[PDB]
This record gives structure tokens, sequence and C-alpha cells, in this order.
């Protein structure tokens, strides 16, 4: 109600699983009155790579570049890349910001990973003093919605692939806290493309049920106990 | 045949601390007479993003596009883009793999990321089934080479960041494990742009001495317990 809703979506191919639970979100969330914005990173052909060129104007130090220190100036002369000043003023507006993605090595897919290294920078979501509990995003909600090749079996601590929430915590503990995101508890889709259609038709239920009381949701404990148990 | 190191190198400035540690493993690893090659993502100006470009000719079914599946096709069929061919190939060759970067949002840079999700391709370095132990790539060992913003204090149990194992497992496990690869010890520099002249040469000539014995170094046991703990 009055929510403005980001939606951050990594997948190349609108027809796919994870097309689906994004118009799911996209449907429900507006269905339910809430402003929604999305970001499809490969129709927008997002640039992934950190470079000089996102820094249109003069370098303070140019002898020795470093990304980091650069964007944080050009952050407060505003000369950071247009494309990631629009990122930044989605991310601004928003009280949701979800992502959206299937899950490559682990982690997100690259396209992604160029959104979090050149979106949020310094000055931006947090300051040094500034992070963790203290980050510039606090007070926005963040929430991954995960779909995966592998399978629930697979994903747990006596599994090959560890339990599931193993890989969560560069992306939970390390991004979205550090910024000072609240974390809500993933989606995680297990093996779409193996489940029958009495499953993905269950699995997008439960996405779109969820999406119905999301504004009802606590963040989690951001910890290493509730990432690695003990 | 015997010692052909490829080291995958992330960095955008040579004058970089990144770029020394990657300079020093090039000329000590050359000086023990091994084969070294190097990959600048940045110079190369590597794609990162994972998508139809990448497969060269016509699509097996560009009516609905999937990444995996049409990769392991091209791959199979010897039609994938000159750039994940000329990795590949490199890769093939290498008995050692050693990739240098600055940590990023408790990963690898989009670029580094980008090279992974698009070069480890089904067909090349590992199969469905045919992972980890079985994973294609198995006989070859690993390495990662870190810098970080945060101090080593901020990377223990204690500390804001939590041990720093725990974000290696995606990439060391998750990834290289998953290929197949032995995964030695990684090589973590932390902070060196807080540190000193005087500090950084120090853990310059670490990296250094360290790549003189690399070859006589037990591979980790990259296990769910190696990384977290009790
Ligand atoms: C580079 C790379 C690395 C990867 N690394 C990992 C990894 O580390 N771990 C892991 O577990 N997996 C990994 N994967 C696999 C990946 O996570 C899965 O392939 C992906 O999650 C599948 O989701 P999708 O959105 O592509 O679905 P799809 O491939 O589209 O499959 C879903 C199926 O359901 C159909 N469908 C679409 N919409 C609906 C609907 N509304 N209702 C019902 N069915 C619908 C589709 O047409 C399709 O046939 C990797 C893949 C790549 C390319
Ligand atoms: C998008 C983004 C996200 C980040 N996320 C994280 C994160 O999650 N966690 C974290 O801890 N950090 C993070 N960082 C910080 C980043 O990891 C560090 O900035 C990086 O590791 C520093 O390495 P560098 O090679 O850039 O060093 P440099 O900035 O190049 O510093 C080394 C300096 O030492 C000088 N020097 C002196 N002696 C030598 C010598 N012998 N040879 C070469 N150089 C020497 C160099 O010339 C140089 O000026 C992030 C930064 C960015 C841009
Ligand atoms: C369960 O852990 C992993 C780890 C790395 C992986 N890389 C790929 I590619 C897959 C799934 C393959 N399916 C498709 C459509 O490509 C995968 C699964
Ligand atoms: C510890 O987690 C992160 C996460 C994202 C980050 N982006 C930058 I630039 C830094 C370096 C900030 N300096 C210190 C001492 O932390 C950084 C650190
Ligand atoms: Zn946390
Ligand atoms: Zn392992």
């Amino acid at each position: 109600a009055g929510k403005k809703v980001l939606i951050v979506y990594a997948h190349q191919e609108p027809k796919s699983f994870n097309g689906s639970l994004k118009n799911v979100a996209v449907d429900e969330l507006s269905r339910q009155g809430c402003t929604v914005t999305v970001s499809d990173l490969y129709a927008m052909n997002f640039e992934p790579r950190a470079t000089d060129k996102d820094i249109t104007g003069t370098l303070s130090n140019p002898e020795v570049f470093n990304y980091g220190v650069e964007t944080h100036e050009a952050y407060k002369q505003r000369s950071l890349a247009s494309d990631i000043t629009d990122e930044q003023k989605k991310v601004r507006e928003a009280d949701l910001v979800i992502f959206q993605f299937p899950l490559y090595w682990f982690s997100v897919p690259a396209i992604l990973k160029g959104w979090m290294d050149r979106v949020l920078c310094q000055g931006f979501a947090f300051d040094i003093p500034g992070f963790y509990d203290s980050g510039l995003l606090q007070g926005k909600l963040a929430l991954l919605s995960v779909t995966t090749g592998g399978t629930a079996e697979m994903y747990t601590k006596t599994g090959v692939n560890g339990d599931s929430r193993y890989f969560l915590w560069p992306l939970q503990h390390g991004t979205l806290h550090f910024c000072g995101f609240k974390v809500l508890a993933p989606q995680i889709s297990f093996a779409p493309e193996i489940a029958s259609e009495e499953e993905r038709k269950g699995m997008v239920a439960a996405w779109s049920q969820r999406l119905q009381t999301i504004w009802k949701e606590e963040p989690i404990p951001c910890t290493a106990h509730w990432h690695f148990g003990q």
C-alpha cells in the first residue's frame, strides 16, 4: 500500500521459469496497488564491467586508478555514468528490492554482479563508517528469489552442495546487510527444469501466494549462525 | 606437459597492488621454468554477459533461448564464440590456474564472474552428471589470490565480516571443486591500501616465496567443514 517495489531481474528468456516468477511478482504487487519498477538487465544490455568509463568526469588521480576511490568521488560530484545513476535513482525510491535470478556457480549471473559492483558505491549504499547496521540503505527491504538447476536433496548439509544457505552469505550479509537492507527470507525454487508441471506450477503458486502478504514479513537475523548453523 | 600455469588477472590498473602480485607471480613462476599465460580480462575487454551472441551461427532453438542448453550444444558442435574458445584452450593446457583479483562484495568482480559463467560450460568443465570428483577438469590445481578492503580482524569470527573462509565457499567449492580442481589454500592480502609502502612490500614478498614451493603444497580438504568450522 503506497509502497514502491524494485525488481532487479536477470534472465535472458521471457518465456523461462524466471520470467514467470517475475511476471507473477509484477502482477500481484501491482494488483495490490504498489508502485512497481523492473530492471530487466539483459534487455537493458546492462554494462557489468567496472571501468574508468563509469566516471565521465576527470579523475582526481589518473596515475593509479582505483575504481573504488574514483566512483566514491564521482558520486559526490554527480559524475557517474547515467546508467548507474538511473539505477541508484530506482533503488533510492524503493521500499522493497527483489532480486530475481537463476543461480550461476553458487552466485548471481555476472550481469547482476556487475549491477551490484557498479550501483552500490560508497557514498550511495554505504559509508566508512556507515555500513552494516548503519548502512545508508537502512529502512529498506531486500529479498532474493533464486531458481536452481540442482535439487533440494542436493542442497543439504549432508548433500554434495551443502545446505543452500551457505551460498547466500556473500549476497545477504556481504552485500545487502552491509548496505543496511533488512533481509527477508529468500525464495528458492529448486530444480524447476526437473520438476513436473504439477510442481513448476506449485512453486509459482507459492511465490504468488507468498507475495500476497510480503509486507507482513519481518527480516531474518543475517548472522553466521543463521547461514552456517554451528 | 609439466608445470603450465594460467593466470586469470582481474584488475583495471597495471600499477595497482593487484598488478604487482600478478607481475611477481609471472616472474617467479617463469624463473622456476614454468610455462606462464596471462588473461588480463580488462585489457581484453572480456565479455561477461551470458547471451545468444556467445553462440556463432544459428541457435538450436532461437524460439526459446536457454543459455545452459544452447552452449552445451554449441560446445559439442564446436560453435562457441572465439573468445570462450581461446580461454577454454588455455584452461585445458594448464596444470595450475591462479585467479588474481580484488574482492568485490565478498566475491569476484563481475568481469571474472563472467569468465566463469561462460568458459566453464557443460561439456567442458563438467557434465550432468560428472562433477566434483568426476568433474571434467579433475587433476589440475587452482588457487585464489585475493586482495581486500577490509582488515584482518574484520575477517574473523568476531569481526563484522565473519571468517574469510565463509565467502570462499562459493568460489572454492561451488565452482572449482565442482569442476574437479584440486584447491590449494587461498592467498589473501588484507587491506593493501591502508597498509604502508613497507607493509605492502612485505605482502608482495610473501606471495613470491610461496610461489617457489607452490608445487609441493598439499591441496586443502575443501569440505563444508573446512570452510565453516566444527
Ligand atoms: C553458467 C551457468 C551456471 C549455473 N550454475 C548453477 C549452480 O551453481 N547451481 C545450480 O543449482 N544450478 C546452476 N545452474 C542452473 C540454473 O540455476 C538453472 O538452469 C535455472 O535455475 C533454471 O531456471 P530457468 O529460469 O532458466 O528455467 P527454464 O529453463 O525456463 O525451465 C523451466 C521450465 O518450465 C517452463 N515454464 C516457464 N514458465 C512456466 C510457468 N509459468 N509454469 C510452469 N512452468 C513454466 C519453461 O518453458 C521450462 O521448460 C547454472 C546455469 C548456467 C547457465
Ligand atoms: C565494487 C567494489 C566492491 C568491493 N567489495 C569489497 C568487499 O566485499 N570486501 C572487502 O574487504 N573489500 C571490498 N572492496 C575493496 C577492494 O577489495 C580493495 O579496494 C582492493 O582489494 C585493493 O586492491 P588494489 O589492487 O586495488 O590496490 P591499490 O589501490 O592499487 O593499492 C595498493 C597501493 O600500493 C602501492 N604499492 C606500494 N608498494 C607496492 C608494490 N610493491 N607493488 C605494487 N603496488 C605497491 C600501489 O602503487 C597502490 O597505490 C570493494 C571495492 C569495490 C570497487
Ligand atoms: C547443483 O550444482 C550445479 C553447479 C554448477 C552448475 N552449472 C550448471 I550449466 C548446472 C546445471 C545444468 N543445467 C543447465 C540447464 O545448464 C550446475 C549445477
Ligand atoms: C568489508 O566489506 C566491504 C564491502 C564493500 C566495500 N566497498 C569498498 I570501496 C570497501 C572498502 C572499505 N574499506 C574498508 C576498510 O572496509 C568495501 C568493504
Ligand atoms: Zn548479515
Ligand atoms: Zn569442495
